[PDB]
C-alpha cells in the first residue's frame, strides 16, 4: 500500500466563475522514491485526455517525491454530468484504480441569501460580525464572497455546507469589519456562487436593516 | 497490523454538564481472531488505575473480535485535561496503538452569543430560520442547542466549529420556525455549553422584537 | 451526650452542576466525649459504598466532640431519588440509628424566572437593587445567581424558598449594583439552577432597556 492516490474536486468558486481555470487534481500521497514511473491517465466519459498540465515531482518533508498531475477542465463539463476517473499506473501499485468523481447529483437548488446586521450586543466589540445566510443549495459546490463599494473584504469566515432537514444544504458566512466601518453607513454586499441561481450568481447588499 | 484502535472523544453535552454521563469510547474492535489474548492495562494518564470496564468479546461477520471497553468519565478529569490511555496489545499487535487524547489544549476562551433575528425576505416564507452565531471560544467541543418557552427546540441544525482569525473558533445555529410562530409573541432561545463559560452554560434571548 | 445525626444534603448549585458535585456531608453533633471510636457505614439503598471519607475527630467546647464524614455520590443518582443511609454507630447509643436524606418526592415542576427593575424611587439611591422573580418550582432544591457580561456578581442576596398557594415553591433573588453601572446601560442576568429545568439552568437578562 505504497502509492495512496487521492482525487480531488475542482475549486467550487473557479468552476462557475471565470478566473482561473478549474482542475481536478489527482495527486498520489506518500508514495515511495523508488518508484518513479508513475503514468497519469485521465477516462472522461471514455476519452483519453492529453492536454493536461504535469508539474514535476516535489521533494517533501519524508523521503517522498510528490509528483503532480493537473487537468483544466472547461467550466461546463464539469456544471453538466460527466464522470472524472483518474487512473494511475506504477511498478509497486498492483492495478491501476479509477477514482471515480463527479458533480452528477441528484437536482439543482437555487439558495436563498439572507443578510443579517450585527447584534447589538455585538456593537459594543471593537470588530462587529455580519452574517450572510445561505440556505436551500442541494449541491454543496458553492462559493460565498464578500464585497463592500465594488471591492473584496477578505475578513470573512465560511463555514462548510451542513445538510438540514430540507434535505439541502445551508452555511453562513461571517464577515469581522471595524465597528466604525458598520456604523458609518458603509455597505456590504454577500456574493454568491451556485450553480442553480441565475447567471450562477446572486448577491445581498446590507448596510441598515432594521424594522 | 490486525487489531485496530479508533478513539471516539465525548460528545461536549455528555462532558459538560450533568444531563448525561460522559462516556469515553476506548473500542479495541477488529482484534484479529487468530490470537483470543490481548494485554490490557487501563493506564489513564500515565498511571494505572484499576477502572477497567471491558465488554465480553464479540464475533463479528467479518472475522474479526468486537469489544466495547467504554470507561465513565469523571467531570473533574476532563477539566484537568488527564489522558485516557487503555495501553491494549496483542501477539500479532505488540507495539500499543491507543492514540490517546486528552482535552488540555492552548487557553480556553470565553465564546460570544449573539442571537440575530431574521432578515425581512425570510417573513415571506412560511420557515423562517433564527441564526446564533456563538464565536470566540478556542476549545471546539461546544453544545449549542435552542429553547423556547423553557422546552426544546429540536428542528434545528448547527455548523461545525470553524477556525476564526483570531485562533478562536466559532460557529452558528440556524432553528427554523413557522413565520406565525415567529411573528406571534413567542421568544426564542439558543443556550450553548462550553468549558470557558460561567457554569459552563450560557444563552440569549431572540424575540420578534429584538432588531 | 447523645448523637443524633445531623444531616447535611448536598449543596443545591452542585446537585446538577459539575463544579463540586460529590460533595455530600454527614456531620454528626453532639457525639460522646468519652469514646475514642467512631464507626461510619454509608448504605445507599441498602449497599455498602467502597469510596468514602471520614475526617478524624475534632475538639468541641460544648463538652463534646465534632466528626465530619463526606461520601462521594453520583449526579443521577441523588437526582432521580436514591437515598443515602451513612449510618453511625457508637457505645453510647448501642442500636445504630439509619437516618436518611433524599430529593424530595413529588411531581416537578419548572419555575417560571422573572427580572424586575429597580423602582423609581429607588433611582435616587446610589446603589439600585435588582430582583430575580423564581416562581412555581416545586422542589425547593435551587441555585439562583447573578452575573453580567459573562462574569459571576456577588454582591446578591437570595431569599429562602417560599410556599406558593398552589404547592410550589417561590423566591426572590436581590443584586444591589452601583446606579452608575445600571444607567450605563450594562446586561445583568440571574441564573437558575433547578431540577425541572430543561437543561437545568435557565437565564433571564435584566437591563436598563427593558421598559418602554
Amino acid at each position: 500500500g505504497g502509492p495512496s492516490v487521492f482525487l480531488f474536486p475542482p475549486k467550487p468558486k473557479d468552476t462557475l466563475m471565470i478566473s482561473r481555470t478549474p482542475e481536478v487534481t489527482c495527486v498520489v500521497v506518500d508514495v515511495s522514491h523508488e518508484d518513479p514511473e508513475v503514468k497519469f491517465n485521465w477516462y472522461v466519459d471514455g476519452v483519453e485526455v492529453h492536454n493536461a498540465k504535469t508539474k514535476p515531482r516535489e521533494e517533501q518533508y519524508n523521503s517522498t517525491y510528490r509528483v503532480v498531475s493537473v487537468l483544466t477542465v472547461l467550466h461546463q463539463d464539469w456544471l453538466n454530468g460527466k464522470e472524472y476517473k483518474c487512473k494511475v499506473s506504477n511498478k509497486a501499485l498492483p492495478a491501476p484504480i479509477e477514482k471515480t468523481i463527479s458533480k452528477a447529483k441528484g437536482q439543482p437548488r437555487e439558495p436563498q441569501v439572507y443578510t443579517l446586521p450585527p447584534s447589538r450586543d455585538e456593537l459594543t466589540k471593537n470588530q462587529v460580525s455580519l452574517t450572510c445566510l445561505v440556505k436551500g443549495f442541494y449541491p454543496s459546490d458553492i462559493a460565498v464572497e464578500w464585497e463592500s463599494n465594488g471591492q473584496p473584504e477578505n475578513n470573512y469566515k465560511t463555514t462548510p455546507p451542513v445538510l438540514d432537514s430540507d434535505g439541502s444544504f445551508f452555511l453562513y458566512s461571517k464577515l469581522t469589519v471595524d465597528k466604525s466601518r458598520w456604523q458609518q453607513g458603509n455597505v456590504f454586499s454577500c456574493s454568491v456562487m451556485h450553480e442553480a441561481l441565475h447567471n450562477h450568481y446572486t448577491q445581498k447588499s446590507l448596510d441598515k436593516s432594521t424594522g
